[PDB]
């Protein structure tokens, strides 16, 4: 009797693209690299607070957060933050070390255990 | 050699629960029945503007929108709005006509096509 229309497969890229746009943000994320603010991004608290992986970024709208990362892991930060939206992430043997360090530091427990397996 | 961690199966209910909570809204939706404001909901423009199905609700934060619906279709409005978040919707023979009317009037084109096809299957 019940029929379901299911277009939820579109959600991962719809949310990923919200991050990519950097429009309508309500959270500022500064990326500290050995004492200096090397990178910046903005976030959407409505999306981030719905995700247990992004608990380090659970703040009220209008807030500012500071992340600290090592120079070698800078090219992986954008991918980590997009993963908090899309809930999808591509990991290689050359990036596993950095994603394990980032996930441990920010308590993204699903990603942390996934990288640990690949070590 | 690439390995993909994919937890996107959680997205539908994570977004559905944002609508259910009615917290952190930036859009007011009034449902008008026969000239009177019968019921109300609040929305999240960050989620709605990312969805082509939710076109009729593409507004700037702080806006107020009014939806006119027939009295018989009032029990279906919550499910239509939740569908704009979750991208999942349950349709029965007793609800198909109301979802087809709502989808047509508000331009939810994927749902409109689905109701039209489902009706041919059920009857
Ligand atoms: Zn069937
Ligand atoms: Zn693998
Ligand atoms: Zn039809």
């Amino acid at each position: 009797s019940t029929h379901t229309l299911d277009l939820s497969r579109e959600l991962s890229e719809a949310l990923g693209q919200i991050f990519d746009s950097q429009r309508g943000c309500d959270l500022s994320i500064s990326v500290n690299v050995q004492g200096e603010d090397a990178l910046g991004f903005c976030g959407h608290t409505v999306i981030l607070t719905a995700n247990l992986e992004a608990q380090a970024l659970w703040k009220e709208p209008g807030s500012n957060v500071t992340m600290s990362v090592d120079a070698e892991c800078v090219p992986m930060v954008r991918d980590l933050l997009r993963y908090f939206y899309s809930r999808r992430i591509d990991i290689t043997l050359s990036s596993v070390k950095c994603f394990h360090k980032l996930a441990s530091a920010y308590g993204a427990r699903q990603l942390q255990g996934y990288c640990a397996s690949l070590f």
